[PDB]
């Protein structure tokens, strides 16, 4: 049985640097790929970026429990979540999973698929994720300090993660993640 690993941490703790590493090592790691009801952009491909489908049909997938987890984009102009089917149809085969969800998102599907392992990407310290969110110092004082506070609480979560990896450095980050991918 393929293992299904949901990767999750705080925003702008670098986590699509780590995916990317994951999806070099792992030539056949299946990368969950997210319902949406949002149109395609030119270059998408349904099946591969996202599955596109409608409102409605998303309600009635929604309503028969078949969504690990969802949630409203941009307030509601259009919903994303992750389909169990496909997840639990690569795991029967034995192809691992990586599920790259926020922190609810994570918690969500910790929820309907308990045997999914869940992830925290960490940040070294404090200081290396606060200097990243004051980065170029490009934003207002205002969005700075809610970005702190945001970061402070989103790092509290993260003592419900089966597991927190610890970002100290790409190349190990990613190397952690692979051996959690393949056993
Ligand atoms: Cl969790």
């Amino acid at each position: 049985v393929g293992r299904v690993v949901v990767l999750s941490g705080p925003s702008a703790v670098g986590k699509s640097t780590v995916v990317r590493c994951l999806r070099e090592r792992i030539p056949n790691l299946h990368f969950s790929v997210s319902a949406t009801t949002r149109a395609p952009r030119p270059g998408e491909v349904d099946g591969v970026d996202y599955h596109f489908i409608d409102p409605t049909r998303f309600q009635q997938l929604i309503d028969q429990g078949e969504l690990l987890e969802w949630a409203e984009i941009h307030g509601g102009l259009h919903r994303s979540g992750t389909l169990a089917q496909p997840v639990r149809a690569a795991a029967a085969t034995g192809v691992p999973v990586l599920i790259e969800v926020d922190l609810a998102g994570a918690r969500a599907i910790k929820k309907t698929m308990p045997e999914a392992v869940t992830v925290f990407l960490a940040p070294p310290s404090w200081q290396d994720l606060q200097a990243r969110l004051i980065g170029r110092g490009t934003e207002t004082a205002d969005v700075i300090q809610r970005r702190l506070d945001t970061a402070r609480i989103e790092l509290a979560a993260q003592g419900d993660f089966d597991k927190v990896v610890v970002n100290r450095r790409l190349e190990s980050a990613c190397a952690e993640l692979v051996s959690l991918l393949v056993g």
